[PDB]
């Protein structure tokens, strides 16, 4: 099992190049699938879920070869079903089923459960489809979507957002005729990434980022070269790796306007930073952070994915602060590893209560969240002694190589084993 075994204090300063967005390239990996020309996507990230879209497509009948850049050959899909033994693992599976039903006529998902007490929810993407004129088979374990020709554009109305649902429904209007409407789209940096991506394919699309998408249904979609925007969580937690370490630190690839609120939580908490097209930097001048008011928020606001992130940037800052969660509930569960690190802070309701402190102290901690576990690693870089966390294959998951990473940036950090 996996272990992060951390030395600390140390300074985290220096350079890093921030990876393609898994959000981003998982969507548009499956986008591809209306792609009748090869494609290169390039910036994508070597990740678990990338090696199950990999081999989810193959099983389709695409060509798919991979490297910084995954070589996409979708003119022949043969294959229109997504088996259990190739989702079984990844909920963004989901994703095949309107492209196929889109381009091809047809398209079966498997899903584990579906049915099963505490499955999680398709009806967005199923009902999404249905609108769109595609006829749908449903019996527990899996869904079925087909249409005699093209799909038909439909003025959807979403009574709950979702990410998700949106790229169904964003995806196969793409093909078909007439106008598609999607009111109550979700607004996320990778919704409009992947609209991009299909406008560069010859899609019509407008108002990606908004509250209304419209599609405008064409022809076809021919393929091309794009490139999958910069990851903006693995951003922000690099930038509050210098924050909470007097650091100073450039990130490579990047894109400053995905992060307007981070950015602006930051100059609060006293950080120097400067922009550029493809550029962010911060600096810290050798400076204890000051402690700042926390409220996440839906995008554009405060994003709830740095949380954990700045919980600890408050934890070791100047004075108090308090962050709070409008939206989500229990998110707070890896505070009390922090505390047993020496941290101070109350958690009360849908609030975390900081009060900085000077030094952490190392400890075994772990957590179950990807944001939360990177925060830990963090946290074992600037406190006395050392961090041993625990489980990081959630962290592999999210972040490519993060310990390289860490690395370069001054951090001592092995990857080892314990069991
Ligand atoms: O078909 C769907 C899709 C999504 N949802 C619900 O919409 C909310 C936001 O939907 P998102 O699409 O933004 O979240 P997600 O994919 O990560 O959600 P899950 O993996 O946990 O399903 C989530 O809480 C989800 O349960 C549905 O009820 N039905």
């Amino acid at each position: 099992m996996d272990k992060f075994r951390v030395q600390g204090p140390t300074r985290l300063q220096g350079e890093v190049t921030i990876s393609g967005a898994k959000n981003a390239a998982l969507p548009i990996l499956f986008a591809a699938l209306l792609a009748e020309e090869p494609v290169e996507i390039q910036n994508v990230p070597k990740l678990k879920d990338i090696d199950t879209t990999m081999k989810l497509l193959t099983q389709l009948g695409t060509k798919v070869e991979r490297x910084g850049s995954v070589w996409i050959d979708a003119s022949n899909v043969n294959n229109f079903s997504a088996p259990y033994d190739l989702v079984k693992t990844m909920r963004a599976s989901i994703w095949a089923l309107g492209p196929l039903v889109a381009r091809f006529g047809q398209g079966q998902v498997s899903l584990p459960g579906g049915c099963a007490i505490g499955a999680r929810p398709v009806d967005l993407h199923i009902f999404g489809l249905e609108k769109l004129g595609a006829e749908i088979k449903l019996e527990e374990g899996y869904v079925k979507a087909s249409v005699n020709g093209r799909l038909k554009g439909a003025h959807i109305v979403m009574d709950k957002v979702s990410v998700g649902a949106t790229v169904t429904i964003m995806s196969a209007a793409t093909l078909a005729e007439g106008t598609t409407i999607i009111e109550n789209a979700a607004r996320e940096p990778e919704i409009v990434d992947t609209a991009n991506f299909l406008v560069a394919l010859g899609a019509k699309i407008s108002g990606q980022g908004t509250d209304r998408i419209t599609i405008e249904g064409v022809e076809r979609l021919g393929g091309g070269v794009y490139r999958v925007l910069p990851d903006r969580i693995e951003t922000g937690t690099f930038l509050v790796a210098a924050a909470i370490s007097g650091g100073k630190i450039v990130c490579r690839n990047a894109q400053p306007d995905t992060l307007d609120a981070v950015l602006a939580k930051l100059r609060e908490a006293g950080a120097d930073i400067e922009t550029g097209e493809d550029w962010i930097s911060l600096d810290m001048h050798g400076k204890r952070p000051k402690a700042v008011t926390v409220r996440t928020a839906p995008h554009p606001a405060f994003p709830t994915d740095m949380q954990a992130q700045f919980t600890l940037l408050n934890l070791v800052a100047e004075g108090t602060g308090v962050i709070t969660e409008t939206i989500f509930e229990n998110r707070f569960m890896h505070v009390p590893e922090l505390i047993r690190m020496g941290a101070h802070a109350e958690i009360e309701s849908n609030t975390v209560i900081c009060h900085g402190v000077e030094k952490l102290s190392g400890a075994q901690v772990m957590a179950t969240d990807l944001r939360a576990s990177a925060s830990l690693v963090l946290a074992g870089c600037i406190a006395e002694g050392t961090t041993v966390v625990d489980r990081i294959y959630h962290i592999d998951r999210g972040y490519e190589r993060i310990e390289d990473k860490l690395r370069a940036l001054g951090a001592n950090i092995e990857r080892v084993k314990g069991e």
